[PDB]
Order: C-alpha cells, then structure tokens, then sequence
C-alpha cells in the first residue's frame, strides 16, 4: 500500500513506528507550505519561475537588510514569476508575500575580517567617529543603550552567538570586555544580550515606515520580529493602519521573555513563528527543541499556523545536499504538526536555491504521510472545547467524513479564508482544497497545513446557486488537472446557505 | 448540569462512573423503544390509550396463543389507539406492531377437569410422559400430556424435561412402549399448557410448522411491520420465515430470537441474514445454565451495536410489576443495564400481557431508560463505533457519521433526517448520538418500523408535495422542527442537524447542515 | 479457552464483550464475597454448615428485628457452624459476622385486633394517617397510625408516603386537624408495624438511639467483626458509631449504608472516614426514585473503586428464590452487573432470612460472580486504576501494585501474602489483581474481616511461631501454598507471586518473589 | 517542578508537548549513551581523560581507516586515560570499546569534476578499489562519490559535478554488490578485536542473518561474550532488518550509507522504524552520522543539528554516535559536552505514560521470572518516584530486562564482570558499577554488601539522596539466569 496506510491503521504509536514504510510512496500533494527567503540568490525572475515550480508557497522579505526600492524590486519580480502561470487558471499557483520586520536588532560596524582572540580585551562602543574604526580589540555596535544595560559579569553574543563577551568593566566610553569565546568577526554582525532586558521598542520608527510599506504593497503577511507581549502586537496592528486589517500577522518568538508570555501572545496573532535563530542564542540551544515542540502543540491547539524557521538545511547553502539532520528536522517539524517551514541562507544567498525548496518539498511529502492522524484526530477533538460556531460544526464534519471514505478532497468555497482554515485546524488527510474570488485570501490561505487555494477569475452569476455551483465544479475541474482527484474519487464539499462570509453550514458527499 | 454532562466529560469509564449524578435530571426523549406485549390486561382501546400515551412504541402479538379472530381484533385495537390522536400531525406518535411467532414449542396437556386448576408433581415420584392422544385432557400428578409426539424418540435415559419456565424437572429412568418413565427431580405446582423445554436433546421439530406459515400470511394480510421469528438456530430459518412472509412482504423487518445454545453459537450466521436480534432470556435461560445468559446478552447487543443493526432485550425486565405496583430492585438495574449494554429496544411480557399493572409498567422502563440513556458514556462508545467500523463508501453512512461528529461538537438537541424507508435515519443511530434522530417520512410504516432503531423519534408526514420539490423538503425539515419543539425535544437557541439528499427517491442522502432554532 | 481469556485480550472494550463466551468456563475461586442474611430459614446449625459449604462469607444479624438473647443464638450457631470444619486447617473457611444496626427506622402501629391479620388499602380510597397516641392500634382500611408524630408538619399538601418497602403509596390531599387525608396512590395488603419512608421531606430522628447504643456495645461484647451502620448521612454519624463502639471495639470495621439522599450527597466526606460502604438500595431505593439508584449504585461502587475501599452491593438481587427455586432473568443479570460494576460484596436478605431457599440462594450468588468475575475487562480496569490513583510512598502499596503487574505478567494462579492486619491483602486486591490473593494470617479476626475485599481468600494458620523468623516466614508461605493446591487454586507448575516483608510486626510489607508451585 | 513532570501528568500527547517547559531543569543522569569516534583529534590520553569527564561511553574504532598498530595505540590509551580515574571506585566510569569494522567499502584513489563532462571509472579520470565495478553497474547506472555529493552517470557523465578529494566512499544504489559482507581484512580485523578484549563490533553493511553468522564464526570462540551490532546501510538491510535483528544484539541506524543508498527523504521513516522496532524487541538501538556536523568546524551547532539529537531520544534510542565531531573536528569535547546537554532535556520529556503502556501492551506476555522481575521492579519504581533499580546482574541481561520497560528511575547495575559492566552502556538507563571486593563466605551478605554498594555509589554521584525510594532486584541463588526477588527500600 500507499501513503504508510498499514501504519496509518495501528493501534498504537509504537506500532505506528514499527510500520512506516520507506517503499509506501506518498501519494497526495504536500500539505506543509514552504516559506523562501528572497535574496539575491532567489530574486530573478527566472529563478523566482523555477521556485514556485519546484513548490515555494510564500516570499520572505527580511527587512533587516535592503532598501524600499530593493524589496519593491522584490514585489514586482515575485508578482511578474507569479503572473507568468496565469495561462491556464485550472493550473494557476498563488503565492503569498510575507513581509519580515527588523524590530529590535542590535548589529556591530563595517569583505574583511578582524579576529577576537580569545582571553584578550575588546572594547564594545557606540562613539559615532568609532562606526567604522572596528578592529581586533574594538568592536562598535548600532545600540547606544548597550552601554546602560549590560552590566559586569554580563554576556553579549556576536555573529549567530559564535562569539561571547564578558563585560569586566563598563568605562565612561564603552564595554571593557573579555572575550571568552573567539572567532573571525566581519562587517555588520547580529549581537544578542541575553539575561539584560533591552528597553529597545518592539517597533521603532523604521519598523513603522516599514509597515506602511507593506500597505502600500499590498503585502499579505507581517512576520513580526521580537515579539514579546501582547502589546507587540497591538503595536504591528495600529501601524499596519486601518488599510491594513486583512493582513495576517505572525508573531516570531525569538527569546525567553516571549516564550513565558506565549500563551497571551498566541491569543492575539494570527499565527505564530518559531523564531529558532535568535531562540537558540537567548535561551541555551539544548532548550530550543522543547521551545519549538510546545508553541507547535499549542498553536495546533488554538487552530493557529504555526511556522519552524531557521537552519533546517544550511548545509545547502553551500552542498547540493543536506546532512542527515537537516533531513530529519524538516520531517520532524512537519510530525511536530508546523503549518509552514522556513528557508533562509538556503535561498536567499546560497548556491542552491531551488534544489533547497526540492528538499523541504519531498521531505515534507513523507512525513506527511507518516502523521498518525488517527492519534492526532482524537486528541485534537478530545481537546478542543465544543463549539456554537456553524462554520466549526460543518469544518469537524467534513473532516470526519473525508475520514470515513478516504475522501481525495474537502473542496471548500471560501471568501476570507476562515473556513478552510477550521478545516485544516482538524487535520485532515483529504486535502482541503479552496475556492476563493479574494486573490489575496488565496495568497495567505498557504498559513494553513493542507489548503491548496485556487483563484477564481469568472463574473458572478445571475442565480447565485449557478455561481456556486460553477465554482465548486471549478475546484473539481482544477482537481482532476492536478492529480489530486481521479475518476470514482469520492470528495467531500462545503459550502453555505446565502452569499457573504461568515455562513459556511453545508457539507455534501459527491463522488467524481 | 444536566444530562449527566460532568460524567459524559470524564476522561476514563472509571471517572465516568464516579460522576454519575442522581441530581442531574434527564433532559431528553428517551431513546430506547419499548415492546410491549398485548393480552387481556392490554387489548381494551381505552387501555391501548394509556399506554401509548406512557411510552409504548411497539404492540406484540404473541402467537404462541390466541386464534386468528383474536389477533386480528387486536390489532383493530391498536389501530384504533393510535389512530385517535391522528387529530394533530405535529404530535402523533406512529405505534409498530410485531407478531412473535410460535415456533417449534413444546407444551404439557390441559389438566384433568382443571384449565385454571392445579395438580402437584412430588419430589421423588414416578411421572409418565405421553404423547398418547386420550391424555391431553386426562393429565394428573403422575401424568402428564405433552405435544411433541417425537419426544418419547429424543429424550435418552438421564435426559432431563423442564417444565413451566424451568421451575419443574424430570429425568428419565425407563423408555417405553407407552411413554417415557420418569422420576419427578424438583417438583412444584403445575398448570395446564406449559412450556417444556429439552435441553441435551436436538430437537428435530422444525423453526417453521404449518401454523407458524399460516401465521406469517395472516401478518402479510393485516399489514404486521415486523416478524419477532421463534427458536432461530441458522440462517435458513431466516430464510424459511422470508420465504413464508411472501413477496406481499418483503418490507416486514425480521427480527431473530436467540433462544438456544445452537443459536448462540451460530449467531454470527444468523445476524448476516436478518434485519436485527432478540435476546429471547425466557427460553435462553432454560436451554444455557441461568449463570451464562448475562454472557450470551452483552454478546449479542455488542455484536449487534457493531453490525448497526437493532437488537432488543426481552423477558422478565419487571416481572414483579405482574403483581406489584413497584418493581423489585433487580428489575430497575436490569432495564439501566439492557440499555448501558446498548439494547436498542426493551420489551415487557406478563407485565403488560396479564398482570394488575401494564401502564405502570411501561411508565417504569420508560422513566428508567431516560436516565440510563443519559448514562452512557458516549466518548467510549462513539470512539470504538468509529474504531471497529470498516471505511466506507456509501454516501448515506457518509453523511450519518458526519452528522453525527457535528452533533457532538456543538451539543445539538437534534439530528433531523428526511426518510423514505428508514435507512438514512438507522445509519444515524448506528453511530448512537446523544442528540436525538427525528425522522420525518411520508411512509406510514417506515415510521412504525424505525422504532427498532435506538434514539429515532420517527414523524409521518401527511401534506401533499408541493410542486417545487426544494420547497417540499423545507417543509418537511421545518416540520421536524415545530413537531421538535412541541414535544420539548428543541428549544429556541438550539443548534440542529439536518441531513437531507440531492434529489427525490431513496438511497440519495448526501447533504449535512447545522442550522440554529 | 477458559477464564474468557479470548475477552481478556481485546484492543477495546466492545471488542471486549463481543468476545465473551458461554463455553468458556470460569477457572478461579470467585472473588465477591457473599453476605448472608440470618433469620428463622438459616438460623440451625445444620443449614449454618450448608450455607458455609455454598459459598456464604459473610453472616449479617439484622438489628432491626429480634432481641440481644435472639442474636447470641444467632452468633452461638454461626460459630458452631463454623468451626465444625476446624479438623482440617488447609481447608477451613473464616466466616465474618457482622452487625447491621437499626437505625432512625420509621414505622406503622398494631392492627385492629391483629398481631398477623391483615387490611387492604383499596387504590382510590381515604386514608388519615394520625399520629394519634389512642390509635397506635385502633388501624383499618382507611385509618393507619404512625410512629413520627411530625409526619404531619413535613409531608405538604401534594407530596407522598410510601409504605411498606414502599409497595403502598399515599398522597396527601388535605392536611387536618390530626391526620393527613391521603388518597391511596397504589393500593395493597398492608399488614402491622410497617416501614414507612417520606422522600423529599426531611426527617430529624438521630443516627445513633439509645437501642442502636446498646446493640453496638453487645456487638463489641459477642466480638462481631463489622458495623452495617444504617441511615449514615454524614462523618459525624460514623464518629458517633465509633464512639459508642468504644475501646474495646478500634478493630471493628465500619461499613456505612447509603440509604437516602443526603448520604448520596455527602457520600465523599462519608467515604473518607469509613471503612467501606454499603449500597442500601432497599431504602435507597424509596428516598430518591427508583429510576435513579442505579446510577447511585454505580457511582458509589466506582468512586470505592477509587478510594480502595470495600463496597457492598445490597437487597433484592435475588427476591423471587425467597418464593422460587430459579432467579428471574433481571435477578441473574443483577448480580452479574453488580460485580462487572466493581463491587466487593454481594448481599442476601429475604433469599437468606426467611425464604424457601437460602442455600439454594447462595449457591446461585456464587455462581454468577464466578462468571462475571471472568468477564470483567482488567486490562482497561487495571490501566483505569493506575492512571486514576496518585503516586504513594507507601512501601506497602508500592509492592503491591509491583505484585499485580508481576502476576498479570505470567498469568499467576494466586499472589499468596503474608498479613496481620489484612492491610496488605487489601492495598493488592485494591488493584484487582486476577490471580486470586490468598492471605495468610495468624489473626483470626484480620482473617474475617479480609472477605471484604474483593478476591482476598483468608487461611488461618495455628501453629506456634518458630525460634528462627524467616523459617516461621517460609512455613507460612508454605501453608498457603499447600492450602492452595488442596482448594485447587494451585496446580504444579503454576508460578505464584509472593509477598513478604523484611521484619515482623504490621506495617513492614517490602517484598515481591516470583515462584513455581 | 523539575524533569517535565506537569508534561509527564498529561492524558494525551498533545496536552504533554503543550506542557513541555524550558525553565524546567532536567534533574537526572542522562540515561542515553554516547559514542565517540576516535581520531586525530581524540586520542591522546590528557584529550580522552576530558571525553570521558564530558560523557563519553563508548570509543568507536573506525577500521575503514588506520592499521592495527595504529588501532592498538587507541586501545592503549582509552584504557589509560579509563584507569586513571580508579583512585575512586565509587565515582569510576567504565568506557566500552567498540570496532567499527571496514566491510564492503569502495573508495576512490589518492581535482573539480565538471559537470556535463566524461569520466572514465576504473579531472577526468576517478579510479576505484573494487574491479567488479565494471561488471554491476549497468548504461545508465548511478556512481555516487563523496557522501553522494558527486553524481555519475554511464564511460560515465557526471550529474552532479563536486570538488574531488583523496580516497572517498562511493556508492552503487540500484546495483546489487556481490562484495562480501567479510572480506579478509575483515576477519584479520575482527580476530584483532578479539585478542584486545574490544566489547562491541559495529559490523557494516549487514544485509542477512548470515552476515552476522558470518561476524560470529570470524570472532571465533574466544569472543562469544562481544555484543554485535548489525549497522544497517541499505535498502536490502531495512528490507531484511527483521531478520536481523533477532539474531543481532542491537542495530546501528547507519544514516551516512543509509542516505545514500536510499533517497535522503526517507532515511527518517527507516531510523524511526528500527528504533520502534528495536524498542519492541528489547534491543539497543544507536543512532549516528551527522547528528552535529557543523561542530566538526564551528563551536556551536546548528538548530537542526539539537533537534536532531533530541529528537533520536524521543524516537527512542538507546546510544547516540559522533564521528568527525570527535574524530578530526576542533571541538570534540564540546560535541560530547553537547549530546550530553541535549540528551538530559529529551529524556526528561519522554512521555512515559505512553510509552510504558505501549511497551507492555505489545509485549507478549511471558513465563521467565526475570522479565516478570523487571516489569514488576518498573511498575513498582513509577508508583513511588523512585530514584533508583539497583539490579545485581552476571552478564548484563537482568539490567537490560529493565530499561527494555524504560523506567525513570535509573538502573544501577551492579556486577564484577568488567566486559558486562561496559557492555550494558548499549541499554538506555542502565550505569553499570563494577565491583571489586572478594565474596564474602555467606552469599546472602555477599548480596547485601553489592546492593549497599550500589547505595554509596549512588549516594555519591548524587543519584539518590536520603529519604529516597528505591528498588531492589536481586535472585534466590548464585550464577546467572535466576533473578526473580523485588524489594522496595528507603535510603
Ligand atoms: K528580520
Ligand atoms: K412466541
Ligand atoms: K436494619
Ligand atoms: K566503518
Ligand atoms: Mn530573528
Ligand atoms: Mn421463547
Ligand atoms: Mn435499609
Ligand atoms: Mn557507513
């Protein structure tokens, strides 16, 4: 059999093990969507065309680096590779655009290198005439308050927290330093002070105009750097201004204060990013997996996206292929139960960027199927609180349903996304497969494990039953095309009692 | 709460059990159909009345008596019962009626000047068994008359003869040309015309004697729902009995008795190749040792509750209500029990047939199955249903599961089913909601015959269609809701389910829709 | 295969009781103990040794009727009986005598000239119901008297009185200047000095009467084993019992009878502090209504379950053998459910007391809960309880649950342990090991009282300690051993777990061996 | 609270990961072991006294590389770097010694392979050790070079072109390798083993129980004692992995040729299917290569490289490997220090619950007072939080019985079997003590002195503090095979 059925049908999760077949091809489209980090590896139009082929879902602009003309040039490039695909909408892949804040970093100054010996004095300043006078024992930072917050006997981390800094003295002009741990430090290098509460805002003023840039470019998603309360949050949202309501935010949890605060934090986004890069420096690198493993857990709880980010194959950013960890993360994130992963050196700067978003592609096919739903089902239902919401009721339905039948699909009509998002909260193994007019909803729909949004171009009909009857028959059609349904296929369809959103009530047994 | 919610939120049967709350009233119709059996205590319109009225949803003919003449007039009683609150549609409650078959019984003689007198066979003395045609009538303390000329041929030497309800035992010591010498080994008071029952003997007597096919065509003629078939040992005896019902008769839902070691070993068999079980104690009891029965009923439910289809529980549930106004304490735990096993239907037999107390002891399984209902402890149940079930491709079983789930999340009062022979609506209860299946049919008889299936509220429907048949499925679904919230099945804020299909005809269910009241 | 060994090893539990099987015959001690009633049916010594041989564990002197000098008779044959069989060791069964006291009973007045005659209140008559100092024995069809003079300021206008066993059913209709005028809800033969109960008003009679008082210190005086205490409806009621047990009496085990209500409210606070309970469906049964007791009923047995502590279940299990020398099919069932429920103990009273067939009736209790016991689903009860009970310290249950495991591990025949108190007899079968838990003990009293826990078979042993204490040790191990294959619990080539300790004295148990027998 | 223990108390897996807290210190022994690969970079003694104080437990000597005095060296200065440490019985760590042997291995000969361009097998020319390459790889046949970073394909064409080094794996999937499992080397190699008193032999590319028949009859019979670990690098061998591991004592996830033989998306269902199964069977399981690479050159892992790691103790391993991490890298002790760190917190989160019910409900049952010992001696540990099983054990298999049940208690294996005391490093949550007194002349205190010894030792290294449960398992008589006692005692 197929798909790891015989270890989709045991009784247990060490039976499940037991079964998982390396010759069960996986048969069904990939379910976890594949954010890309766009640099200049990735920004091409060309090599944007082979992306999208090969399976990137959302583009990931890091606004730490770049200008507004340089990520507008990004927009344009990304739409321009998209719209390329829109000759035949049965076929036509949407690709969302995330926008990535800089939020509260600290870096050191200006292709060279100096070398903090270990055990030797370095000095940490924030003197404006110091900015590019960085040596072996001076090394000067874009945060002025570092001075203020790190006191003797704290710690500053350099560059991925390669390098470590003990302050042995703080001076009138700087951090007199000894370094504990060395490396070869170069331009521009991400610090990290764990331990000091840094009063640096959550949103600054470039943060802000960042934002509105967003707007502006109808961006769909806002990663949002450094979140650590609820009030982060809030702050994203009032400058994400009112033209802004529809974009989704992620909260990146980045540090310890944000993983205490988590629960709070969660209630507010939209989803949640597992911001593994920075984690790993704030809070020892043993602890991370538990990190990672909870906010999964809980978002998969709450029916949130949840995104792992960071390192999942950095060896390619300079090999045609993994390590044998790299391989076994991605999967391992997708069996945590994320809705997205990430890319980052892997694509936006390395030497193989499409052959990365291959990987995290066929990777992901696997582990999907080696989900053992029926454990993952239960305890998902078991868990969540009952519900008065119609949409939720039909979602669960469905869900159980497509369970019963082997159903290929869920096809949902959708306009805002929601209700193919209560579907795929319940996990399905079906794909969910949604049809929406909301070119944007279909973009941002990619948050959520298992839709596969289509965009529906055609003038409304007169009687509204025809129109939703077209459009259902469109998901089929798009179906068929796509292999993800066959002749005598069996699928699952929702959909609503009258026009607008908010009224999904309506679940139906077709077969095709 | 109510419904006994705390204990259905528990997360182990042990902490289900532990949260079960007296205070906790029931709060919903009771699910469990209730047979009851019709005779001289219960075959007055008037009486008919009452216990429609107190929760009988199934009349029983007992053809193990009466004449033709007899059963024909009650079933004109019952008709006429039912039929006297067919005044207002929104409240009429549709009443099956089931003939139980004879069957190769077996029964002593009348006794000698004495059909309401009484003889005394001692422990210890010589009683002769005859089948000698001059005893029927002639039977005395030494002698007793049965009828079954073949039994002189089946019982060996140390064979033993129960008879009456097994309180009265014989074993034989001497075959002989005239009859079988036996030595009474526990004696007891005996009457005229009682069961015997040979246990260790095959009893070569066939599952369907010329009367039993009479019979079943006097049920055809008189339109009977269902056939409760006497002494079913092995699938032919099924099709023995379709065979008898005739093609007039292919509707009638049959219903095997399990009344025997052979057919509870069999029973896989036998529930392939009918429409649903009865757990016949009575007989059950004197043919498998009294100790073993409880094995053979949460077998049979069990198997029953996993192949979907209906299974009743029968015979002695109140017998002290024969004679008395309240049951004993084992009667009460019975009924709890027979429905926490998973019983669809629950039955009475001298306790309406015969006894001071008909109508209380309906109101008593009734008030007794509402609270056992909310009892169950559902999580389990639903989880294993699911668990055992193979997958499926049939849209209808589809739909049922899916309603089903949708119903348990949001705690809906109801799963509202359009119907036309009952299928869509015994799929639901197949999967045993907690929310209650009001199903709403133009088939007067499917309305009668769904009565077998546990938790379905069956609602006939009298309305002409109308010309747009979208509007005459509205009119049905929202006829289900009004006759819901009349009976106090549905209030205002209530979520409902509502499964209907994509176009006319049966077999087409399909469709799943939460809608709020 | 035996022991529904088949059943024991499903996945769920639907699978559990779709694989029971009537040829699947028990192979095992029964577990439930069997306590029965004594009165003029078994009260000569000679029916005593019967009812010993059959299966009776547990003697209950019913305080509520007969005189101090009637129960010494009672205590006097029990022993005698009971020690006849004290020729052989190995095979001598410990019997436990326990006391159930009266209580706040309320009651009906003497007759109009008689002491035995009888009136029937006719369904629909007047009835006054004085209290009336003068007509304590003037009572007819339509005056009885009662004992509770405020009876009238509790019962308003609209509410019930249930008489005797609540067969008779009276609702008052006016209240009066002396009586209220009640009409006969259900009618019946009404005799002298009847039990008369008012649900839903409350009563105010204390727990504990001088009599109760004075029975209590007659059953420290004649060494009973066990308190039944009746009408317990709080922890104070139980201090009150203890305190009036005095000194001479910590040893006596406190079992609390649920019998209303208030008791099924309180009942945690009441658990915590007795040694058991007592589910006293008799009353119970007439307090709250009849349809709800068994959820009392199995709510009490799963949270006993969970304290560990013993659990009876009690009162008409078996009421047509009083009359009848078969059970109804409910009776069979009864029993059978009250052991799947989880009870300890399974109780006689009328069967025992008074009926035409008290060992007849034992031997039918024995013969169920061998086959219920063999029905129970350990794995899901045994995971149940695990999960359910925290974390211990206690040496003594930390051996124990190690003891079960190691014994479910190899199918052990019997875990055989060592006790002075019976405390480490109870904390195995707490966990309801399926080997049967033969205690060995030197304690003639800890001996008795052990058959309150289910599946504990107790063995007296006589001899003189040896001078080297872990050769006295293994000679008792041994005893147990020997005793065991004598029963047939124990055949060569059976593994047996045994538990020990590392010193002597009580509280010291630490140690689990694996053995071949 | 500490060790994960709100994330223990959880009714379902969900509710555990959701429970699962970064301020909740691990409080234990890491119970995974850890095997270190020696090389350039770990085998001087003062170096190998460092490993040893980070967490090492076993040495790997990788045959595929180094002659036998070259070896013999390694041996020498394990057991010296070991024995320094013997001022102390109650703090001495044992160290096993494991050869990993060479087996059907090809290599390259002693350069940028373009890619479109011809390369002959035997820049543009690649030579390599096994001449029948010719003869199995067929028109069209796939030649992977240097951990399958090089692609060729057949005269060949490289796919994937690469940076070319001296002497390097490579890989012929597809191509059925008639090589022997046991060359001559092999069996030299193997002998070797032997004669040095190694504990383990990790045999590469075991594709049937013969090949391990084959390791046995090569060991010969002063060697019946050396536990063999099938490593388990192809298709065929997950295929027949069945087979061999009943025949096997444990297996080794070899994911290096694994991911090479097998595409690199599904090594992570072969490696959780053996560990399940191994689980099952009772048997160690070890995991290895690349399980943090980027530390053979940077002093800090990569996040997928801690998630690697962790994630093999959830899936349930009993040993965790590092090669060029210790072998050649610049920071072995910090890569030993590392899988010591992580091991503690993913241990902590193990889900017993589950897992224990799991265990037992798949396991048969069974009739050997030793096993019915232990799971009892488990069930026992749990229902007290006991700190400890102190187990007294001749060859090791009492102490395995146990953590085959994965107690949270630690099982303190008590023997004066020096090999056993290094073999029982394979079984998750076993720290064997070795004891050096002589009997006593009454057994039954020779038995008393060895628990009590365990106490100390425990005590000691803070395993069990006063006030402790802990539990006991021991036996009726002398000589192995007859344990069957279990004793709750406090401390
Ligand atoms: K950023
Ligand atoms: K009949
Ligand atoms: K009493
Ligand atoms: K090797
Ligand atoms: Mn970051
Ligand atoms: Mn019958
Ligand atoms: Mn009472
Ligand atoms: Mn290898």
């Amino acid at each position: 059999q197929q798909q790891q059925l015989p270890a989709a049908m045991a009784d247990t999760f060490l039976e499940h093990l037991c079964l998982l077949d390396i010759d069960s091809e996986p048969v069904a489209a990939r379910s976890t969507s594949i954010i890309a980090t766009i640099g200049p590896a990735s920004r091409s139009v060309e090599r944007l065309k082979e992306m999208i082929k090969a399976g990137m879902n959302i583009a990931r602009l890091n606004f730490s680096h770049g200008s507004h003309e340089y990520h507008a040039e990004s927009i344009a490039n990304v739409r321009e590779a998209v719209e390329s695909f829109a000759g035949s909408p049965l076929s036509y892949r949407p690709v969302a655009i995330a926008l990535d804040t800089k939020g509260p970093e600290i870096r050191t100054g200006i292709e060279s290198e100096v070398e903090l010996v270990k055990g030797s004095q370095v000095l940490v300043t924030v003197d404006p005439a110091f900015r590019t006078r960085g040596n072996a024992n001076t090394v000067w930072v874009d945060y002025p308050n570092i001075v203020r917050v790190v006191p003797v006997g704290g710690r500053i981390y350099i560059d991925d927290g390669l390098i470590s800094l003990v302050v042995q003295k703080i001076g009138p002009e700087g951090l007199v330093t000894q370094v504990e741990n060395g490396g070869v430090l170069g331009s521009r290098k991400g610090v990290n002070l764990p331990g000091a509460q840094v009063d640096l805002p959550g949103l600054s003023e470039q943060d802000v105009r960042d934002l509105r840039f967003g707007v502006e470019h109808g961006v769909d998603i806002v990663f949002a750097s450094f979140v650590r309360k609820a009030s982060d949050v809030a702050a994203v949202r009032a400058a994400l201004g009112p033209e802004g309501h529809g974009i989704k935010i992620i909260s990146k949890i980045e540090n310890h204060e944000g993983v205490k605060r988590f629960d709070e934090i969660l209630e507010v986004s939209d989803g949640i990013m597992v911001a593994r890069g920075d984690l790993g420096i704030e809070i020892p690198a043993e602890k991370v997996f538990l990190a990672q493993k909870m906010m999964i857990g809980r978002c998969n709880l709450a029916g949130k996206p949840v995104v792992c980010a960071t390192q999942m194959l950095e060896s390619m950013i300079t090999k045609p292929r993994p390590t044998r960890a790299e391989t076994s993360d991605v999967a391992n994130a997708v069996l945590d139960g994320a809705d997205c992963i990430m890319l980052s050196g892997e694509t936006a700067k390395g030497n193989f960027p499409v052959e990365a978003v291959k990987m995290q592609h066929a990777i992901a096919r696997e582990a999907e199927a080696a989900v053992y739903h029926r454990q993952l089902f239960e305890e998902l239902r078991r868990a969540a609180p009952l519900s008065r919401d119609p949409t939720e009721v039909t979602a669960i339905g469905a869900v159980e349903a497509a369970f019963k039948c082997c159903a290929a699909a869920i096809i949902v009509l959708t306009t805002t996304g929601r209700s193919a998002q209560l579907l795929s909260r319940y996990r399905p193994r079906a794909a969910v497969i949604a049809v929406t007019r909301s070119a944007q909803a279909a973009r941002q729909v990619h948050l959520c494990r298992g839709v596969f949004p289509l965009l529906y171009r055609e003038p409304p009909e007169a009687i509204w039953a025809d129109d939703v009857d077209r459009r259902v028959q469109f998901g089929i059609e798009s179906g068929k095309l796509r292999g993800f349904l066959r002749v005598g296929d069996l699928v699952i369809v929702v959909t609503g009692w009258r026009p607008g959103s908010g009224y999904t009530n309506i679940m139906r047994v077709l077969s095709i």
